[PDB]
């Protein structure tokens, strides 16, 4: 997982000229103010106006400086009725989460010498569950209404490989070849999936 | 922080019998069934009819058996008006959180190198904050209704040493002598403060 | 990364029936021999008689149980012509390796943050690549005869969640409708994806 | 515990505007000369003419910025007779000492799960113990002599959450409505005790 | 074992004027190009006329700068027959390794507590070893014609401890005196060996 | 470094027939008594009559089970008027070190990039000295009378890996044909060499 911090507090310095390091540089411990520690970017919910029919609010350490070194971040998730948080993994970290509004279809993959197993459930508010780091996990909001979750992780950076905008609609694309050989279908399929991806999103 | 997992799942073995490791053995992973992922132990509230004020709602290994080896956990704390989480350090794990319901007032401690400096705002609805490891902190409901907020940790067993009752209500309480020289007051002030947490809790 | 070992060797116990630990227990140091730091599994070549083209010949610490605690693996993929080791990711580790034989083409993806990049080049004879931990990646023989490679990790379990098996043949298949939602395709396109892939393999 | 070194040595660069990270940068290898592995900070006693009657003489990394990267820090403690290394904790280390000279009464506490448990006893000259990350602990100099102890760290910068001067004396002091709810004593004797502690040490 | 990352990529900046951290700062991402994960630097065999009969062609990150971060290198060693890679520890690092070429007789030895026991057998093209941190070990080509072997660490720099240069031939050589304590010899042979080793290498 | 404790205490199990895992198994925490965070075995002197003229006192977890998966062991070393302890490396653990008593010639050595640099001084009583990880490292007593140093560790069990014993006195030793190529001497030089050690010690 993320390194230890070797200090109580090392707030982010993201000027865009900083010099680059694994995680970030810290500005002066003199200069951080009081308010580092405490945030308010996941008070609103995010616009589920999109493809998905979901939206992720990020409080990674990039929209919370004060979590640099310190081995966690958190996140919003906002879901349309029928949206889906489609599968992806999140490479570097596990997530435990919470849903908080409505009732969300939450589904963990396991790997291979696991028989890729899904285990899946309907969670509601209150309700709680955990994905291990790397493994394919996804979201569908099977209720009427709007639905969100609050979810953690114990890295500052989890990261997020969105498995179908990846696959189809990387930059540049997989190669068709390589996507027929792996699906085991025409290349007029692979060419409509990636037709939708094609935005960039 | 905790080491990381080997493998995708490890579902705690918490029988009395056990053989003891560091962390947890795990049951036969065979044998784990679909729900391990997943917990509804934080859907209601925790009894705040406490001298502190506070109740704590554990969601670590102990009572979540599937996070073992996952590196995070959980936790929901309620308060009554006028209510504290007393200043507490958790030894082996930072802490992230969300007030859910109410206004708490949250305070961080850096240590003797950060000049023990207090941070410290009101945080609302939707509003998080973040504790390194080891750091002294307290939550403080400045509300006239009940508050309460969910929380996460890098850790399956964050561990929580609370200052008040382990000072003046360790088994068995710290020496007399010990405290009044640590604390510059004499015997009759420590002996008030030992009586006030004699109860264990 | 993998928990650093806290003496020389611990060979696992691959016993059925043994006490199940976080990656594995081990033997009876006494009792090891003098083999265990060695393997022969990867002196020849895979089946790549397979719908992948590929075959991938493990040696983990589940096929070399003398790596177990020492936070390394490797493994052999064999390519018929055209074959591909299709869109995968290892949760748990980093992978480095080198072709032996052939030309493969070699394709890495970055996460979201990163604009989903893909990195891609022909890889030859002694060339090598390297693959950070959770990331999308594939290969694909874009040479007329057998192509192999010989690669390593750090964990002893790396793991392995391959993106078109986990996607629409996990154990059971992830929902069509969280499909068709996420992939913005009809039901009908799903389906027959999920035709080619209800074999488990 | 702290991130593992990268290379041999990497002695900190403590310029007051030196680039900051978690840690320290390193000053230039090649400018390093023979003796930074070394220290003769810890020859000489410290003043044990305090309010605590003990004085803490540091060798972490500020003090010897040859121990940068390397995982490990020292500090020397002197008692006067009845002297106090009042209740505290080191939020980033294990702690592992020997008494060199003298009698010291050391006290090491369980955090909650373990009962807050207190676990005491005299420690003699070469006489050793060890304190757990982030666990509150104390010595008194239960001897009619000065006493002193050196003691070693599996950190470069372990930190010290004095107990009594955190909880009275931060920087500003917690509110004094935090500290009757959580002390279960009146507004006149937490003045008494912030009182004590208004001077910052 | 080397800190985990904390983002997809962190290409190495190696120039010589660059901030020191532990590891390496990166270039900024925006300008690593396409090719950073690959590299053709172990295509040719090392140069084999040397004393050992040995060459070594790193591919650490500081040949390999794209392995910054991620916790992983390689190597390649030729050999001429009956050269040896001389009895040698990496301070930081598990290496795992395959025979590509030829016969070579592999040693591994354990620490004290593993009685020094010298595990030791002919490897063979395709077959593979793994030598826990800090041991030491040794090849020894048993062969008639040229031999390599292709090994990977988890550490992007595993370092090289050679024990008969560092023991006879540091900067500058270990002290005489000492010498004689330790290897139970007259001066005369330790002259004689400080002699072979003059040289640096 | 060791992998972090996931609970305040795990007393080691040593028992001869328990389950082995990486480290230890734990007593039930239930039965461990109050005195596991102490030790007195380091309060007298080893037995300085060796070939070495130098005795270790060891309180790694073996000799001291309390301090299990707390990243932390000690050990004493007394060393006879000119004695040695030889040229050695600790495989898992940074040691740093104070001497008690006397004159010792401290010498480190930097791996191959760090050009076989030695690092050495006379190290008096109370001053310190630090070796990373894996580094070569000696001391030779050059007082006229006995001397002795307390050092400690980031692991409970670093392991010793004596140079001389090891290169000349494995078990079996190293062959001969490796020792003369890697030595750059003849037969006879290196078979005077295993004649010293060929008593295991
Ligand atoms: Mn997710
Ligand atoms: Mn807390
Ligand atoms: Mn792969
Ligand atoms: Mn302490
Ligand atoms: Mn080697
Ligand atoms: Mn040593």
């Amino acid at each position: 997982s993320d390194p230890d911090p070797l200090q109580d507090f090392c707030v982010a310095d993201l000027d865009g000229k900083a010099v680059s390091v694994n995680g970030h540089t810290c500005k002066p411990m003199s200069e951080a103010g009081d308010d580092f520690l405490f945030s308010s970017k996941l008070t609103k919910a995010g616009n589920t106006s999109t493809p998905n029919g979901s939206a992720v609010t990020e409080l990674d350490v990039a929209e919370w400086p004060g979590t640099n070194t310190l081995g966690v971040s958190m996140a919003r998730v906002d879901f349309a009725p029928g949206g889906t948080n489609p599968p992806h993994i999140h490479p570097r970290a596990t997530e435990i989460g919470m849903v908080m509004k409505g009732e969300l279809l939450v589904g963990i993959l396991g790997s291979l010498d696991s028989g890729n197993k899904l285990y899946s459930r309907v969670v509601r508010a209150g309700e709680t569950f955990v994905i291990p780091r790397g493994l394919m996990h996804f979201q569908f909001n099977v209720g009427k209404t709007e639905a969100y979750m609050v979810v953690s992780f114990n890295s500052q950076n989890p990261g997020i490989v969105f498995v179908p905008l990846t696959l189809f609609g990387s930059d540049p694309p997989i190669p068709t070849p390589v996507l027929t050989k792996a699906l085991r279908v025409e290349a007029g399929v692979v060419e409509l999936l990636k037709s939708k991806f094609a935005g960039g999103s």
